[PDB]
């Protein structure tokens, strides 16, 4: 039978097509994933039909609930048998999910509107001018909160009580913060992000220092899954070969509209 | 049961103390992998043997016998339980032993002697007066035999045809001849061993441009082992608690002897 995939709409690794509406099927889609979803089902001698989380989240478990939602939730629901997206490996998700080793890595970075005069961490951490913060819930907030490096401790103490808020509802208000706020605002956010965001119209916005963590993003199917064995070879084949590298070139660089 | 762990003489990641020969078990060593191994043992509960390969070798497969050695060997084998080092997740070893998620991620990159008016792959590709070369039989060879890169490929062609050869026996002549050679080679190698080398004295050298490509050392067991569940949650959450980057920097920078730049 088709192995059902699940995938989030997160540009660049799946994307409606301009014409989707003339569409049908997994030609509907475009992106990173998209291709990524074919070399692999390519390299298992797998049919698949690409589906969107039906709720639109990576994956989380309600503290009181105890309930998984995103992709997450539809592989350990039985909704769904393999997510193929920008899902990053976490040891909470690792506990019920089994993952690929990492197709693509990343870490926490800076994202300034262009004119603005930072360049690290270190730079943020000194002054309080241009005004700094994470989305308001998640990783990239825990990782500030729990350091005991001191340049992050320092930042820590300044976004958990500085005025306005600097902590944003979704990656896309800190993205259009950054945009919007006249070079005052700086963004910490996902590196991949950065460099994509970094590459769109209207080529605004670039990221700046050194990534300040190491993570990485996976392919997920359930435990005991008789797909879980042949992906991960394949990850590793397609790194070898060049392919991931290659994919991410075509969908961050060649397909860039700033220069 | 004590778990026997299986691991390599590498610097940084173990190295005998100097007062060893009065030490016994692991108290011999030290070193971000000593480290790591402690760190592992207790997360997962166990206790443990550190053990250096007699082979002195990470795990190949020999072409003509077929049979595995170093590291993956002793893992294949039935004589170690689980290896830690820098091990290489690659395809052809994960078909053989399991690994955990990456605890260090690295790639191909450029050793320079200091002042060598070099910043990438593309400016060695685009010159002459300065040679280049890899290890002569590994990885790092075959990633520019294969390479449909247009910039990798041309280094490729020239390299395979240099004269005097420009590959090496060992890492650490690949290192020497970057040293000795007054600016005219340079070395591509991976980028642990290139950030650790720059760290090192005299100080003479260091990495240049962004990485080749993308890989990762992960913690190895024997397919099926029942300790390699426990092991990889264990390396995903020394990660996300920082333990990771703090044994990095201890071992390169803390300890390194050349400042920072």
């Amino acid at each position: 039978k088709t192995v059902v995939v699940t995938t989030i709409l997160e540009s660049p690794y799946v994307m409606m097509k301009k014409n989707h509406e003339m569409l049908e099927g997994n030609e509907r889609y475009e992106g990173y994933c998209v291709d990524l979803a074919a070399e692999i089902a390519k390299h298992c001698g797998f049919k698949y039909k690409l589906t969107i989380v039906g709720d639109g989240k990576y994956g989380a478990r309600d503290a009181d609930t105890k309930i998984w939602n995103g992709m997450v939730g539809e592989l350990v629901y039985g909704k769904a048998d393999i997510a193929i997206a920008p899902l990053t490996i976490t040891l909470v998700r690792e506990e019920v999910i089994d993952f690929s080793k990492p197709f693509m890595s990343l870490g926490i970075s800076i994202m300034i509107k262009k004119g603005t005069p930072i360049e690290s961490a270190e730079d943020l951490s000194k002054q309080t001018e241009i005004a700094y913060g994470t989305l308001d819930s998640g990783s990239t907030k825990e990782f500030f909160r729990r350091s005991k490096i001191a340049v992050f401790d320092k930042m820590w103490t300044y976004m958990r009580s500085a005025e306005p808020s600097v902590f944003v509802r979704t990656t896309a208000e800190g993205v259009a913060r950054v945009r919007k706020s006249k070079g005052k605002y700086a963004y910490l956010l996902e590196s991949t992000m950065n460099e994509y965001i970094e590459q769109r119209k209207p080529c605004d916005t670039m990221k700046v220092g050194g990534n300040l963590d190491s993570k990485g993003y996976g392919i997920a199917t359930p435990k005991g899954s008789s797909l879980g064995n042949a992906v991960n070879l394949a990850v590793l084949k397609l790194n070898e070969q060049g392919l991931l590298d290659k994919l991410k070139n075509k969908w961050w660089y060649d397909k860039g509209e700033c220069g």
